[PDB]
């Protein structure tokens, strides 16, 4: 079974938006996903979310994660929750909203297994104003310190 992932937003300068999104392995071959954010700004959201396809680099700049998450070539706007790009969260699920934000979900397309074409680890996400600004973002990385089927964390 593949590890847990974890994104965490740190407040800044640039954003005052901190809190976490983590990603574990669930029952029906499906990811839990639970988002827990505060900070939102006033105003301009409802807020899109997606992975991205780069790390978020030691600047914190949030263009430089680059694009999104799609290695199945799907869409923005759909009509069924598959046809979304793998890493449109928000799409599929609804955008962030509020000045905080607790929710949780099943994701059936991510992949927490490396093997996956539809991976996300070592990527990153990013949260935008509805205008499509990126306010902040967070690279995904394991959650746990310890791993292997001798060890316990
Ligand atoms: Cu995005």
């Amino acid at each position: 079974v593949s590890p847990s992932l974890i994104a965490k937003f740190e407040k800044t300068s640039k954003s005052n938006i901190e809190g976490t999104i983590k990603f574990t392995p669930a029952n029906n071959g499906t990811v839990s996903v639970s988002v827990d954010l505060k900070g939102l700004p006033s105003d301009i959201g409802p807020f899109p979310y997606h992975v991205h396809e780069k790390p978020v680099p030691a600047s914190k700049n949030c263009s430089a994660t680059e694009n999104h998450f799609n290695p199945y070539n799907g869409t923005v706007r759909a009509a069924t929750p598959a046809a979304h790009e793998v890493g449109d969260l928000a799409g599929k699920h609804g955008n962030i909203m509020g000045e905080s934000y607790k929710t949780e979900y099943d994701d059936s397309y991510i992949s927490l297994n490396e093997k996956s074409r539809s991976y996300i680890g070592g990527l990153s996400i990013v949260i935008h104003a509805n205008n499509g600004t990126r306010l902040n973002c967070a690279n995904i990385t394991l959650l746990d310190e310890g791993h292997g089927n001798a060890n316990t964390t």
